[PDB]
């Protein structure tokens, strides 16, 4: 559905693979304003780019978590037009550095659960996400996270997010949903340290080094015990060791439940 006469375009968010992208206003039939992120496409695209810019839309029209971003719609006359809902909070990595003075150490680990749920959901259909980070994370309110993926490197040189890779990725190439695993474990490295980025302190090129040799990011200050050892487990260097999204919902809630009785 949607006509192009109830959206208005704004300012511009930043520029995605295909083209701009758009902060925008969807007035509905009830005459409310939804707050939009509009995507769009270069005219000048092959078919089989045109094909694989609108495949967004097909897909993500079937996705309705509660911790994964919502497609409000598509206008598919020329220009086509990606419609997804806006999180006016922004990226979780941004938000955490703001309100680094106010945020509980529960409130991080929920974010962590909502994004474990969501991985999940992903793990149950054999699906990788491949670019965890908490820069792809949305903060729809104080109390909900929603997980994305809208970065320039993407249903699944550097470019790629080496500091977050597991090393059968950095070394191979190798993604499966073991890796998204290890990625996941350093998303939640970066909330627990408040939106610090993992392994400041080293250049790209050092980091398969420090993995190999079994070094690893130190336990953010804030960060449970309890929850630094799950980390570690999603670290090991064996995949097979690493634990399922599906089980690690159910450790992770036992640590929220253990957080929410101290506090
Ligand atoms: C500030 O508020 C904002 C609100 C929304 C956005 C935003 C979201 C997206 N799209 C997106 O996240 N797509 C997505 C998610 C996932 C899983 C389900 C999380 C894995 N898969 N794919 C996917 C991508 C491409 C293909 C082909 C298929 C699927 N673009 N921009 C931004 C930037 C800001």
């Amino acid at each position: 559905g949607i006509a192009r006469e109830d959206v208005v375009l704004n300012r511009i968010l930043g520029e995605g693979f295909f083209g701009e992208v758009y902060e925008g206003v969807y007035t509905n039939h009830k005459g409310e304003k939804i707050n939009v992120a509009v995507k769009t496409c270069k005219k000048d695209c092959t078919l089989d780019n045109k094909e694989k810019f609108m495949s967004e839309a097909v897909i993500m029209k079937n996705l309705d978590h509660p911790h994964i971003v919502k497609l409000i719609g598509i206008i598919e006359e020329e220009p086509t037009w990606i419609i997804m809902e806006l999180y006016p909070y922004g990226e979780l990595g941004h938000y955490l550095e703001r309100n680094k003075n106010s945020l509980k150490v529960l409130t991080l680990v929920l974010y962590s659960l909502q994004i474990c749920k969501a991985m999940a959901y992903l793990e149950s259909i054999n699906c990788v996400h491949r670019d965890i980070a908490v820069r792809n994370i949305l903060v729809a309110s104080p109390e909900c996270v929603k997980l994305g993926d809208f970065g320039l490197s993407r249903d699944e040189v550097t470019r790629l997010p080496i500091k977050w890779m597991s090393p059968e990725s950095i070394n191979f190439r190798r993604f499966t949903t073991a890796s998204d695993v290890w990625m996941f474990a350093v998303c939640m490295w970066e909330i627990l340290s408040f939106g610090k980025q993992p392994f400041f302190w080293l250049e790209n090129k050092d980091v398969i080094g420090v993995l190999e040799k079994g070094d690893r990011l130190p336990k953010p200050d804030l960060c449970p015990p309890v929850l630094y050892t799950l980390m570690t487990r999603c670290w090991d260097y064996d995949p097979s060791d690493r634990p399922r999204f599906t089980e690690l919902v159910c450790s992770l809630s036992d640590v929220y439940q253990m957080e929410k009785d101290i506090a």
